[PDB]
């Protein structure tokens, strides 16, 4: 159950309904299957002030390799890696 699963992704807000995001889809999958809910860890780097995040779900870790303009945006990209690497739907129009 070790290691980190990764992809190069960014969250594109106009590709989803304003009120249904990847973080919320991931939370609903955890409720349905009675798993512990997700834990995020987010950091900002001094080189260029961008953010990156890692999410832990069911003892497995997931991360995007790109950096983005806010904590919220980084956290949404982490959620996408978790869902898309597993073939789960993520809310796209
Ligand atoms: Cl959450
Ligand atoms: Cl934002």
């Amino acid at each position: 159950t070790s290691g980190v699963i990764k992809m190069a992704v960014k969250f594109d807000r106009r590709a989803y309904p304003a009120q249904i995001t990847p973080k919320m889809c991931l939370l609903e999958w955890c409720r349905r299957e009675k798993l512990a809910q997700p834990v995020y860890e987010t950091v900002q780097r001094p080189l260029d002030r961008l953010f990156s995040s890692i999410v832990t779900v069911a003892e497995q870790k997931y991360q995007s390799t790109l950096w983005d303009k806010s904590a919220a945006l980084a956290e949404q990209a982490a959620a996408i890696v978790c869902l898309r690497s597993q073939g789960l739907p993520e809310g796209r129009l």
